[PDB]
């Protein structure tokens, strides 16, 4: 069932804002990971006094970067009119290295936020025009973590990021294959208080739901390319140690896509050693007689062979394999971590969510 | 001339820690950009729930990133006794990814200490014992950077770093060729009290004096192993280090490699996806001095791969330095780092052979 509830036209995903430390240190480290080079900035060197940013991207996945100057900052230089210096110095010491941004491309950021916050969303950045049709807006979304809605004409597509953002070429830099940010998942201390309210102001729709050390539900918009899951705790729990280590409701994972993960994996398990993001350890090798029983008539021996040695797992409903695997947390507090995926099947383009999110691997 | 006039036995470099709010994504890139394989860790795997520090290391070349944790931290189960949450949050606010300790191994890190305080130097933490024999106190450097000594016997030295810090094997992973911190140089607002301080606690001796704009002196233990030049602006590239960092601190730190050229070429194989850059290559003319000044010591082949890579090429009394410097490695314009190879005064080789560039600011 999809009643397609969205109170405001949402296209996809645009971006994903960390407000950090340093941003050059998050961004040239994750850029190495994950092999997504550097394509756009904007700071000191494009006139910026106020913060320094930088774009990563890799296909359609967008990551920005963002950390504040100190001294001699104009806060009118800020290609991001909602950047405040303090707040971000502070959500740095808060939490380490974090999502403070997710952000969704709407048909009209000044028409989202206004039916948003009718709808009950906390204001965070009230519209404004960022130049030649693109518009900006903010509402909280759980904990300091915000939605950030932005807008543009199709024909502006072109352009690299946001005005003030110049792009930066790749000639010698090429990706690993991430294609897509697949969905965004949040931590909070109550489900129901925090969906009611996120669901209420989007009007975005119940996708899933798993209720077993978690409770978890998966909010989607119309057309389901925007997955944004929620978690609590049940009640020692994963979910209550991010929590607790992170100081407040958050982003817990990211989960990136690519049409060939295990040559994806292999690439950025090429890097781990030396700076690049470590994986969680691979299940019992009794797991892999288990896959081939779920999913051998979809996957061959040999990929299932490949999937051992990476450690990847393997998870399926009605119609649809999951293929996923883990980083350990990619800052310094066990708090955010990565997920790499491959979606395979429902072909009718591919249906979002196909092959679900892997409830079927928590026992491990 | 060196009078030796140190004031307690200083031996050599043992590590330069970084404050950040953020130590993994600074300890991850510089661990591929300079090929500095993670080493050591003391955090909330190691029973450390006050800081999370990684240690990597390339050669005798020892880098500790230093974060606080936030919540739940538990300040008396640190690894460095003198880590302090407040002053590291602080930290990161005034200068974003910076230098907070040159760390020098003496020979009795309480000797160095009291020695240093008797001679005027503003105590930064008493001397404490960390165990197995291991010594650790501070002195205040200029502005909010320390000057760390720590002493243990040569019967620790296989110790990974120091007690509470946990190994890291790092299975198959190689260096590119780094092997030794040759020198670290401080931006002051001004030389002749940072200097008098300095040298005064220490004992260190002037090594060299230079003009460009800036103005700059080098002191040096007995030794001369240890070379820690100050810098001030001449009333430029020092006055904006001073206004984006909010005070004195950290300019640049030297790393000496046995062949620079084949460490460049792998640091800049990195560049583009994440790594560091460098500054652009002079134009060719200044490679055909090069060749005027250096074709005694250089080959052809040596000089063509100094212009491709951009690397410069100075020289004093019978001495080569090759250097190449970073853009700086943070966002601020503030921090960053020189790659060297030294070529000749071989009488081991004697401390700061080829000298520090001086005649490199015409190119
Ligand atoms: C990575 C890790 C570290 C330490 C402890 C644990 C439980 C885990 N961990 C996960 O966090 C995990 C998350 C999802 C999944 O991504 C999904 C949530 O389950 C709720 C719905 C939306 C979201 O997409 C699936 C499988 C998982 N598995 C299998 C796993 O082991
Ligand atoms: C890297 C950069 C960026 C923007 C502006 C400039 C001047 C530079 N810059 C340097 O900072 C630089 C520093 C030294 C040198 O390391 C040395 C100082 O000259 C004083 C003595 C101790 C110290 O070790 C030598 C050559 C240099 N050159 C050649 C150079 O261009
Ligand atoms: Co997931
Ligand atoms: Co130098």
């Amino acid at each position: 069932f999809n009643p397609r509830s969205d109170r405001f036209h949402t296209l996809a995903f645009h971006h994903v804002e960390l407000w950090c430390a340093d941003a050059a240190s998050a961004a040239g480290r994750f850029s190495f990971g994950l092999g997504a080079p550097l394509a756009a900035r904007s700071d000191l060197s494009t006139g910026n006094s106020a913060h320094a940013s930088l774009l990563l991207r890799s296909g359609s996945l967008s990551f920005l970067f963002t950390a504040p100057y100190a001294h001699g900052a104009d806060a009118a230089t800020a290609a991001l009119p909602s950047f405040s210096a303090a707040a971000a110095r502070r959500f740095a010491a808060d939490h380490g290295l974090a999502v403070r941004a997710v952000a969704l491309r709407v048909a009209d950021a000044e028409d989202a936020f206004r039916a948003s916050v009718a709808a009950g969303a906390r204001p965070a950045f009230g519209p404004v025009d960022l130049g030649r049709g693109f518009r900006l807006a903010e509402v909280e979304l759980y904990g300091d973590v915000v939605l950030r809605y932005v807008s543009y004409p199709d024909g502006a597509a072109g352009e690299p990021f946001l005005p003030g953002f110049e792009g930066v070429a790749s000639p010698g830099a090429a990706d690993y294959g991430l294609s897509r940010f697949d969905h965004i998942v949040g931590n909070v201390p109550e489900l129901a208080p925090a969906a009611a309210y996120f669901a209420g102001f989007t009007g975005f729709h119940e996708f899933a739901e798993f209720t077993t050390g978690l409770n978890s539900m998966v909010l989607a918009n119309n057309s389901e390319n925007v997955l944004l899951p929620l978690n609590e705790p049940v009640h020692r729990s994963q979910i209550q140690t991010f929590l607790d280590h992170h100081g407040g409701p958050g982003v817990q994972h990211m989960a990136l896509a690519s049409d060939d993960v295990l040559r994806t994996l292999r690439e950025m398990q090429a890097r781990s050693a030396m700076g690049g993001f470590e994986f969680m350890a691979p299940p019992t090798s009794d797991y892999y007689d288990g896959v081939r029983r779920r999913a051998g008539d979809v996957l061959t021996e040999a990929q299932i062979k490949e999937c051992q040695e990476l450690g990847v797992l393997v998870d399926r409903d009605d119609q649809g394999v999951l293929l996923q695997i883990f980083t350990k947390p990619v800052g310094d507090r066990p708090t955010l971590f990565l997920e790499i995926i491959q979606r395979i099947g429902c072909m009718e383009y591919q249906k979002g969510g196909c092959g679900g999110f892997g409830k079927g691997n928590f026992s491990q």
